[PDB]
């Protein structure tokens, strides 16, 4: 892979997929503070899949990594928010998490050696 900036269109088409599974549904848009009062005693920095596209289509990532933080930040306040391991909610975002995981490994891959090679002369 030679093309440093080719993860915005994979994060794109991958956040597309996210978006048409169900299991996404309830991380789509901000977690409501109507349905979940304490959301905000709990969890310190909210996140859901729209902020990660808005962002992603504001051209406000550098890097496939920042969106994969930022991904990842969805499923840990999931876990941190969760009464219980068997809950339906968190249930939903492991398994949107082990699908995450598999699509974003080889844009990283790709991002990382893309840059890499770009780098390859960096001292000369």
């Amino acid at each position: 892979s030679y093309d440093i900036q080719a993860w915005k269109k994979q994060c794109e088409e991958l956040l597309n997929l996210i978006f048409q599974c169900e299991d996404s549904e309830p991380f789509r848009q901000p977690v409501d503070l109507l349905e979940y009062p304490d959301y905000r005693d709990i969890i310190d920095t909210p996140m859901d899949f729209a902020t990660v596209r808005e962002t992603l289509e504001a051209g406000n990532y550098e890097s496939p990594m920042e969106l994969c933080k930022d991904v990842r930040l969805i499923f840990s306040n999931s876990k941190a928010y969760t009464p219980s391991k068997r809950s339906r909610i968190y249930s939903m975002s492991l398994r949107l998490s082990a699908f995450f995981e598999e699509h974003i490994s080889s844009v990283l891959s790709d991002y990382k050696s893309a840059l890499r090679f770009h780098k390859r002369n960096t001292i000369t």
